[PDB]
């Protein structure tokens, strides 16, 4: 039998060709936009902020002496961090392979700015990383839980801890999954609080938006008034170049791409954002 | 006494003669429509797609080597296969009722598209059957379900864990019966959470169309981005021949109809969709 | 005194006369317009439909066997009968009160379509009886009901059972008691589920119209698409005639006042109705 | 001392005078209203109803004997009855106060139509009393009540019962007191019904008007279809007559005002009337 | 070091006085508004109602005697009262404090307003006083109370009570603390009948308007058609005059101040009056 | 080796300065705009106020003796305290900084009126202290609650106490923290009474707005007729003055900015103001 | 002879009537015209004395630190009390003599003003009385009379004590009787103390006027700085008032004519004002 087997006449048949490069799920960045955004020419910003009024004015006695108050101020400086990365492709592959030049770029300009993401949000804060929103933070406040508490009250409550600062508070930036639990909360009776079944409710609790990104570690909660308490101040916008005659490269018909951004991440009002912990 | 009896009269009195055949009831066909189609010419199918985005890049101090990242990539093949069944008629049968053929043409097409349903949704992957939308399918997280959730609480839940992929769902693969119990499902109160007795909610839930198929198993649930994921490749249309010397027909004085068709189910992204089961 | 009694002047004063003849409540007929009508000329009809469809249609390897599948059919029979009545009146009366015999007619008339209900919806199916609705409906699946079911509930229920047979439903039939007993019906609080006392709420329940017929036996419930599963055949249209010579008539100065009619009862499609019993 | 008591001044003082007199409550007739009016000039009515429609009408093998079916009437009379009352005053009073007259009519008109609704609805039978709607009726159907109904739920059952009858229901006749225990009725969350303390819902139940009047007694309840079940035929409208030389009158200046009127209540069709009583 | 102390000089320094006397809560007068007004010039009123309309109307036998009816009319008297007080102060007093003049004024005449409302409302009935709207009104009827009701349901009780006089109520004359406390019902699921938190429900009950006035003693209410059941006959407006010479002052440097006012409270219509008490 | 930091070029480049001085959360002012304002050129203020009203009014006979009443009249001290503090600053300093002078300025001027909130709300009368509003109040009434009443609840009863006094709630004085606790407040059923999880309710409770200062003690909750009930009397304004001779500065190159004002609150009407304690 | 005596034409001359009658009062200074005299609206004056005055004032070297004084004040009080008395006279007698009322108005003014410098000087201090010039006093210094010195001398070294208080003595108040005798003083020859008769002048002693008053106890003399250290306050010139209906007045055709007078006494410094006693 002549069959279409790869030991028989299979090999007279070529298999079609689906044109494209099949991309993964692209993440949808936020955090940054959450940010004042401003641009700057130099290696790092100064800023001053008061440090502690000690305002002592009180009632005072005839003939007496009166209180004597003070003011102090501190100057706080935010470096502009550089962040990039590179790779390097065959002379060969590159030539042979057309789109896949194109392909790499949007890939390490897309990798290049989640990793920002990831400085602007949990910024460890060691030597040469960005100070991020959930280190700045201000602890949330454990004696607000009250007893029997909705994951729904907590956010409310840590949007009231950010009005204790005096400020106004943003939005609201959860991990998807913790966000979802929420949402799909219920009454007594069984009825949904936000949205009965017919559809999700819209992305927005006590008033504020609702910003459910994976860059939030599962578990942790942030509210603060971002678009006043911190701004990012770009130094070079993210560009990607390429070298083919870099060390090594030439003799080796080898090509460097090239993908860097310099930033700086600046903390006007720490006391503006909130982190805290939902109790499971 | 001159009757209508049988052994009187009777048989001078003709029954009246209802036209055509009575054909059940015919299933709706989905399952195909939900996925993305097109046709092609060859034995099998070849796309390719990014496998793992090694994406070092970081924070880099002056002076310093930067890092270097990678990308990897990986061809995957997906094989055309065969759906046919026949019918074997006495040749008498077919002369004597005119008609019977465009009828038994007629139901081969129809029994053929269902069956192919059938692999399209719960496609086993053993020896030939195709790779169906079920088994491809990444399993539903039962870690997300809580101490006393509705069925609907977890297609919920399922329509979030699509987000993980991070493409969004486009529909709802219930069966019909499940469906059902869904929809007359009650509040603590006795009230309906979807519909007042009045009409049965739309087949609309959590934002998504509801697609009820009896080829969905019964107990077993569907959620996905169909459109997205996964597509279908037509080879070979339905079509229909008839043999009058198959084997041993000419000395039997028989036929032979044959339906067949040739498919092909490709699957780009399986992430995009996931099987679950409820368990009560 | 010169007084009204009957023994002194009331009788020089004539009663004033009611113009007419006072009619009772005529009932609603309904039923027959649920089904599809048409006449015939026969005392039989005779129409065939699919019984069997085997269909194994699957996936088939290179160069294998294919599978094999059949078809069956089955001539259905439905013989048509005769339902009629007669009255006799006396030649006098008859003479004495012209507008008897119309009266007379109109009786005749209704009551026969009264018992012809009977016969579509409740026939028996034995004898000489029709087949009607009830006996050919295929039962109710009892493993629909669930642990704390309305009425309501069951119906709905039932609606469903109509689509395992692939058509839509087309109404509601209970009893009028039932559907009074089902409106009141009310949740875990007290509340009325269709209509706070305000008014009635109108006869459509799960988006389905509700006819409530007396000849639908208390306690039984049907439901499914009549509109095309079943129709009836019309012999000979409802008729009336008088003779005065019949028995010994002619000789006793007696009328005879005849009304019968020729139906034939035809069921399709089975699968598309459902009888069940609520059991409280 | 000039004091203003009677043995000083008090004499000089007049007392103002409070133009007109101050007449108790009306009650606002009804039940009159509630039936089909018509003139007559006879002593008595009679009509003509069906009584037995005994009909056999059936299916009939062939050649086989027809069913016998028959049908009885019956003849109804109605008496005509006389209301009246009179007042004798003085030839001087009457001259002295003259609005005397006219008040002295009104009320024998009001006083007379108000004894006339006593007949209307709870006419007696006996003798020469009206025979009135709650005698006619039929009684309520005890086996329609079901475990934990509230009154209304009854009223409910009983606008139903009317239907037996195949007629619509007209309105409601409950007594005052329980009307209003009626609108306060409550849900077992503690909510009324029909009111919600902002205000009494309006004298509407199920769709029907309500008639609240004291002629109905306390603790009976009255449904019915009365525009088409019964009527009332007036022979003598409500009039007032005085005459100055009834009996020993002119010779003891004297008056007599005499007020009266005659009726007769036909009963059409029992059927359509219900009387019931709360069983708690 | 000379100082404000009593030792130095905060002798010189005389404290600023504010202008004017600090007036204490003036209550809202209501009761009065409540009633028909009208003026006068007389000793006292006189007013004609009917007594017992002894109603024998009924079914008369033909040539018999009819029934004699009767009518009686009765004349009463509302007395015109005289209510008052004084106020004596010093001469030096009131030159000293210049305004102190207009401030006794104002209080005398509050105050005499004031014990008005009180006879108006709760009316002894005694020696000189007057008869109020509580005396002279019906009492409640217990039985019309039932297992659970509110206070609410009550009221509401009594303003029907109001109508088996044939007159609508009015308004309801609560207690201030009675009212609160009725605003704040709940339902057995903590919700507020009247009024969510945002806002104290609108003084409305059942329909009408409530005044809560101090002047009804706690734990009791009032409801009834006041507009016209009641009139308050004013004779004098209230007056204030001073005297110089009055016995004594001149001789002693004394004043004497006074205030009276005349009036007169009718009671046309009592039956529409209710006077209750919350048993609890 | 040209590198950024201080041993290499890093001198060259100069830090971005951020324009501005960043001044904490500034708090809300209130309290003082709830009560009445005046002004006063004295070191105290005298006012009067009714004590006893003994009201005789009453009903008088003819010829009778009237009623004789009186009033009681007690005078009422407040004095007038001082509130100041004063900071020392460097004369160079302020030269080199321009604006840091209108800085600190702004900064005494917020502080010396945030001393002040402090007395106005939670005086004390000990010495120098003003008396404030939460002592001259009036103790909450416990005989209001109920079994099972809510915060708010007691608020609304406080808002009640306030009537007795005979003037209207003008506003509620709760915690911050407190109030949110009471926004957050759930039913029976756990839905939010205030404001479901959309959006936080506004400052508004049972007709009121609410004010919600740290001022205010946790746990301490102030309703009353503030606009009424007391009066704040200015001596000197909140005023600014520096001096460049005060003490050595002259010789030493310094100046003193002080920030004085002169205060004085009076509270007229005590029954007006209610003080509490939410017991948890 | 025609005479003028009684019985001759003596009737005929009617006696002249002297129109007004001499009204008595001394021409001399009156305790009054010896203070300073001012006018109040009020119940009482509030005026500040200087207590102590420690003077340091001093030379003082250039470069060398100034002396220190202080001085110390007293608040102290000063009621207004009332004088005044009536006369009951004849409405009769005060028509038929005019020029009658004239004299008892100036008369009952004189008597008053009597009283008041009896006020003005012995006050006993306690409770209506007014605090007098003698209540105040310093006592006299006995250590300053000399081995035999007249009574005169005594006065001189009061004048003299005075001084002590930093004022000039103003005047003297003696004792008619004692003044008298203290003019008739003689040395051992005979020549008169003071001026013999050929120049006297009147009330002055020691160039200061002398009031010579009964008020002034005998024996007992003040000498002080009147004009200046302390001043008498009207708060109501001396005024007539009549009254016609007084009391049981109108009714006895009775005038009651009241004459008060209401004033104050403040004594600026004690110190200037002396009392003592002549021992003999
Ligand atoms: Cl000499």
């Amino acid at each position: 039998s002549l069959g279409s087997d790869a030991d028989s006449a299979g090999s007279l048949i070529q298999p079609m060709q689906i044109p494209g490069i099949i991309m993964p799920g692209l993440r949808r960045l936020t955090i940054r936009d959450l940010l004042a955004q401003g641009r700057t020419s130099s290696n790092a910003l100064e800023y001053v902020r008061e440090e502690v009024f000690t305002n002592n004015a009180d009632v005072v006695a005839e003939k007496a002496l009166k209180p004597e108050s003070d003011i102090t101020f501190s100057k706080q400086t935010a470096n502009v961090k550089t962040i990039a990365h590179w790779v390097q492709a065959s002379r060969q592959v590159m030539d042979d392979a057309p789109m896949l030049q194109s392909y790499i770029n949007n890939r390490l300009m897309y990798g290049l700015a989640l990793k920002e993401e990831g400085q602007l949000l949990n910024g460890d804060g060691t030597g040469d990383n960005l100070e991020g929103l959930n280190k700045v933070a201000t602890a949330y406040d454990t004696s607000l839980n009250a007893t029997g508490d909705t994951r729904a009250d907590i956010i409310a409550h840590a949007i009231y801890q950010v009005t204790e600062s005096e400020f106004s508070a943003s939005g609201i930036v959860l991990n998807p999954r913790d966000w979802h639990n929420i949402a799909l909360l219920k009454d007594n009776e069984g009825r949904y609080i936000f949205g009965g079944p017919q559809a999700f409710t819209s992305n927005i609790m006590w008033g504020l938006p609702v910003v459910p990104t994976k860059a939030q570690a599962a578990g942790t909660f942030t509210v603060g008034g971002f678009d006043m308490a911190s701004q990012v101040w770009d130094r070079m916008d993210a560009t990607v170049e390429v070298s083919r005659e870099d060390r090594d490269n030439f003799v080796k018909n080898m090509l460097t791409i090239l993908c860097e951004e310099r930033l700086a991440l600046a903390h006007y009002r720490p006391t503006a954002i909130i982190k805290g912990t939902f109790s499971s």
